């Protein structure tokens, strides 16, 4: 298998819940183990932007997402926001890649400053210290200098700042096509196969 | 009238030609004068991503866009990439707001470093020196530290970095809705009326 | 009318509750719409430093402040600390000026780092990204280098750092005179008329 | 009326007394109130470079300049270098735009470092703290790194650094034409009408 | 005795002459030796804000302050602004703590840049080089980035930046109470006993 | 002979073609060898601002300038913008001093960032690496922070930033006098004799 | 002759008047022209540390120093602290090397920040902009970070920071030997012959 | 007793062996315990500049210095350059103040960069980490930017940079007087009594 066996997928409270749900679906279909984290604010975004009725508590949420995605038993773990006994909280855990999608400006701030106030922020702190993959998918416009400084600091360390800024070069025909563009870029970053976005120029040879 | 009477609208070679065309259409409908600039690479993006058959040379291009947008004679000026006799090239011109939409990473670089190699880059240099509005709409993912440093430098000076990162909080149903989200944010930044994106919470009063 | 029609007034937990209440009163008397936010810690400061019996929950609080200030129905909105549906949470809202008065060192930190952990901090983040007025009124002494760096970062972006440091050059005779000095400076910053602090030297002509 | 009703015009001891006198004349003709300040060194520059016989003390100086410019009684205030009772010394004064023309390297230094050693330097410090317009017109060549760092710091804060570097693109025929070029740029910066320098390209439409 | 036997107390030309006079009175009552310095501008502030008729020259001033404060002969030294033979001018003097109260923005600048243009600024330069206490009490609002950078530089070196920003948490009933708050904080910084501001929470034990 | 035997004189597209032509004339009269470079944009400035009919191609241009200046055969070399076989392109060439007069903001940018996109920019890069004289004569107003940072970087390395900011202290009577002021300063920087601007104070002895 | 024909020698108010007088004597004996400047504070240092009875005003001072040093008529110019008509005030003057010996911490500050408040500070500003030699001889201990930052900034530009820190490696037997050590180093820096300090190791050949 | 009971005195290879020997003598006379360290290069400086015949190895050296200074048995410890079992090598040792006198540029570098290559450099590293006094007495001229950056870094941390730059304000009559000036300043920094340099201005009272 190419790419990580396990991904920590954190959803935080930026607009674009569709991106995180699509990414979750794609990771499940690629037979990956997902350690799923979601902030309080992200639950309110999901309720506002989608007709996904996500249960609030981790055990109900795990059962719901397992069904929603057609996952295997055990494939989606869900951990609460203060569950320090979960793998992502320690660098002595088995290695995971981590994606924060969507990434609110507040979570971006916390990761850049090392705040570690909940399991998402601690998980990202652990990824950075252990040199494990960390991809942040912010959705905001305009970006202020506060945002940009935080992104720059993290990019300089080795985090991938991948804004939810879909391209139009494969003639998207629906909202789903644009969502799939960004999810494809995340999967490409992680080194996980995807067939939503072709390999640009693969067949080109000269000119 | 609220907002600027004249806007310099530059299209450069990032994916998202739809954004610049929609913005042009909205500015024309708000009875604004538009000084329209387009890079060579942007012409190739437009041909690839749209079925707009934009003529190559400025006089033909002006006539085409005037018809396309239903503009008045004289309302859309078009200037070539080396036309230093055009208003945007000097700070002694009448004041315009300037928008680069889409903004390629190369144009972002040129603006940040002061390269002034064509009329778009000179126009932005003039906006910055004269303290006139400058809005940059980059479309790229991931953003590297090179991109982020360039954006941060310009944001710190007072340019608005407004990534083509549409929100989903008004339940978009088409690609056009997502395009209209970003265009609405640009128009809000410029202080020009728009009725595509409601005023969040305007009717909320308590809780 | 000169100055903003709407002001977001946030009270946080620094000593000087009197300043925020006086400012609220003056804004109401100038027929402005106020979007009123208050932190948990600020409620404890108000109870300690004043004999204002402010109710805890937003609907009761709105009714109380409306009476206290002699405001019109609808003139003072009150929003809770997690109410993301309120206007200040999105830059797509109608434009407001924002004042944090008093501004605790912790709120100053959150604004400088982009933490966005409650509606006050998100509101300030939105003001900065949208280039809308932001005035911070810290009350602390000494100021440490941590405080000063945070203030400097925000001042460099364009926020107004206006310490609760009243002047004595108009011969204050009471605590109220000193409070009114700082409130007058805030109103002057916002461009809202005030007749508490004369225009220095207005009548001077030579020497 | 477009632009500020009141301008603080400070003349300091760089070569180019002609620029400050021309600017004063233009501001008077646009019916603006001018708060006029002049350094000791600037008085020696004026005596060396012009045949203007400027009296030394503020009351005589005010009467002289009023006649010289054809100003109304009261239109030109003159204030001495230690007159802290004058409006420019306090941010509680009515708002003025401020221009230092010419701006010596020593005054540029004082403004950049916050020295406030006389009314000119205090006035500029007040402009910066209150976010009121500040335009500096240095005349020096070469510029050393000391000069450039001081200019950069102030430009980054929002001051306009407008060197006395006239352009030749409207075919100047006399020294007066070159002086009028720089004065026109200052007036354009302030948003005050001027008919000395046309609006570049205003009549251009295509090519 | 706790705290320094000798204090250099410099008054400069910020609003808040009351603070410096109160501090002087408290230091005298604690049987400390005070080396008293005052700027020209501070003499004009004192005349404007108080009904203290301070004589201009050092010998008359010393006699006046000795009476005003009920000091012992010799307890208050007064030194002129160019008296380099006074103790504060050399680091080979006996150690003193130094307080600049109030501290103008111009004196803050001079101390931060090392200007040493009069005995106050030299005295502060000496305190910094000898690692002796230096407390600066600025009174300004807003603080610009120039002010903040100067404060930050000095705080980073070890100076105490203590703005004249009184707290309200001990229910002040008069202007004097607010003055006494700031003076108490200065005395606490210096390690000199004071009974104006209680020790917060001293009697609290749990909760 | 005092000063360099050979000067690389580059004209770029800032306003002030008169300065470069005057400098060329003076260098020829001082019997110096000039390696003459001119940008495309500078040719359009010269055509706009002067009645010099400069041929476009290097061989015609060399013959024209030789006649215009009364130069010796071989004294003025002219090299095209991509002629990497010309001496200025390599640091193994015989040493020349280099002057860019006028220096556009775009050429200033290219030199500061090391862009080397044509022979002028490469020539300046070579001067900096070889520690050979480099004088830049910018003509712009206002200068933005982008401009100022670029100038500061180059000044810190050892380039001379000499803005086209003529002085008035020798009572100029014509445009030519002002042009001659700046050209004299350039020649003084290079250490080449000039008799247009006297040696200030040379005859002064005391007071 | 090796080394500069003319030296601007400025004495400022640091301890070590002996160094400046010795240097003056050596420059006169090497048949150099000296443009002599002295601060008010330096006159008080000279009176305190030496039995040189230096007259206060420039014409008397010039006559006195001419006799004291055995100089030729005209060899020592003396200029007052506000004499802007003296050569050192303009970069269009004939080139001089400049030495500030001793250099007070306040003059070091002024030079580093570009204050130009008197002819000494302006002269140094001119040296830096024109790339002419500038040697600063500070005498202070300890050096604070303020001092060190100012020295570092100037050293980075190309000024020579030469502390009055004599060496003992040629077995000094008197105060005069130690003074002569520092003066020899200054003369070596300037490239002026001196026979007080031998060339270290000149005769050594191997080991 | 005022001041530290124990001082680590390190002599390194700058010119000025006299300073370290005098300081050693004064510390012994004040009944302090001295932990004495000396570099190889310092032994060669001492042999070159003095007629002190210092034995090479630590036990002989200790006996020699004990006699030379009239110290008590045990009062002067001497430790070798690799003796990690000596107290200064660990922060768990009893607290000492540390002085490096003279301080070579190489030892200054090592301390600034944390090199810890011998016991002197380790001892200084320990002083900095434990927040114990560290005084560096460099002797070099000119100081390069390398030197100055190293000094600035250490001063910013809290080390005292005290150059061997004696003052002349107490009319020194011999080399010994100048040596005693610097040693007095060191002792004052350490808080150890000295009667070589009076307390400036102690008896002054007014003017
Ligand atoms: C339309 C509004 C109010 C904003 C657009 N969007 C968003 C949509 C919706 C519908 C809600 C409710 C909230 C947001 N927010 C704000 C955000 O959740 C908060 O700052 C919050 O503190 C984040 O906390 P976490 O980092 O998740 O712990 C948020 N934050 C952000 O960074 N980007 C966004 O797109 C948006
Ligand atoms: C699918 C490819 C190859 C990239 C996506 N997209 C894009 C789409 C298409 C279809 C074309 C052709 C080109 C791009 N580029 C590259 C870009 O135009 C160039 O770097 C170019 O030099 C820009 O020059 P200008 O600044 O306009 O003068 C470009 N640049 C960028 O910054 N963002 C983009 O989205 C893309
Ligand atoms: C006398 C005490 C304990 C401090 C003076 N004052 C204050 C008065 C009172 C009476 C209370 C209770 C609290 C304060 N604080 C502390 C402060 O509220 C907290 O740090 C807190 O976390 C702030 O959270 P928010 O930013 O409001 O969300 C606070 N914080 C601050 O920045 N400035 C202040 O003046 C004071
Ligand atoms: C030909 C000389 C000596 C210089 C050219 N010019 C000038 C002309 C004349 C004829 C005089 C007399 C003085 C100058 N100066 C120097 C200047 O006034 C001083 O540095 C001075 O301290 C400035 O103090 P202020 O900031 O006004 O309080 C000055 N300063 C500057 O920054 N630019 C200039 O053009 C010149
Ligand atoms: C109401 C005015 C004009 C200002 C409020 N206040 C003040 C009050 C009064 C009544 C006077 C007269 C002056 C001030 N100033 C200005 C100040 O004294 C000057 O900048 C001055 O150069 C300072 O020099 P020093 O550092 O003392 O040598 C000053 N400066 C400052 O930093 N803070 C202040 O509060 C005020
Ligand atoms: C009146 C206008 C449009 C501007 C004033 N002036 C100027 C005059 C004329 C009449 C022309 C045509 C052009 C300018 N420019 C713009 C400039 O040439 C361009 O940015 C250009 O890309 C420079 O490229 P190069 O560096 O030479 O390769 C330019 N650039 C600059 O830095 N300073 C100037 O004074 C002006
Ligand atoms: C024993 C005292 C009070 C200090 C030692 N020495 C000195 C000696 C004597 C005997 C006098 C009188 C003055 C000093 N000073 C202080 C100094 O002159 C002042 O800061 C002053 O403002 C300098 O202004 P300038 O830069 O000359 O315009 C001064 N300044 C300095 O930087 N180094 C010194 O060695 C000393
Ligand atoms: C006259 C010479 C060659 C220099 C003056 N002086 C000195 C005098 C004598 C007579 C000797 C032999 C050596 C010096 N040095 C050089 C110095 O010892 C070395 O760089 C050396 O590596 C220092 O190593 P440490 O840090 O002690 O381990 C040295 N280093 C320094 O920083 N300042 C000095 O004054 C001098
Ligand atoms: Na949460
Ligand atoms: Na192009
Ligand atoms: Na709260
Ligand atoms: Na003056
Ligand atoms: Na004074
Ligand atoms: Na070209
Ligand atoms: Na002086
Ligand atoms: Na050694």
């Amino acid at each position: 298998m190419s790419g990580p066996e396990r991904i920590t997928l954190a959803m935080t409270g930026a607009s674009g819940a569709q991106y995180g749900l699509r990414l979750l679906d794609c990771l499940v279909q690629e037979e990956r183990e997902v350690h799923f984290l979601i902030s309080k604010a992200a639950q309110l975004v999901m309720a506002t932007e989608t007709d996904v009725a996500l249960p609030a508590k981790p055990q109900a949420m795990q059962a719901f997402l397992t069904e929603y995605c057609g996952a295997a038993a055990g494939q989606i773990r869900v951990f609460g926001q203060n569950d320090w006994m979960a793998p992502p909280a320690s660098g002595s855990s088995a290695p995971n890649a981590m994606v924060i999608c969507p990434c609110s400006t507040g979570t971006l701030s916390a990761v850049a400053t090392g705040a570690c106030n909940n399991l998402i922020e601690r998980a990202a702190d652990v990824a950075l210290k252990e040199r494990r993959p960390l991809v942040l998918v912010p959705r905001e416009a305009p970006f202020s200098s506060i945002h940009l400084e935080n992104m720059l600091k993290l990019s300089n360390l080795g985090a991938v700042i991948l804004p939810a800024a879909p391209g139009f070069f494969h003639q998207p025909q629906s909202v789903e096509d644009l969502v799939d563009f960004v999810v494809a870029r995340i999967l490409n970053t992680l080194g996980i196969p995807q067939d939503m976005l072709p390999r640009w120029g693969e067949q080109h040879l000269v000119s």
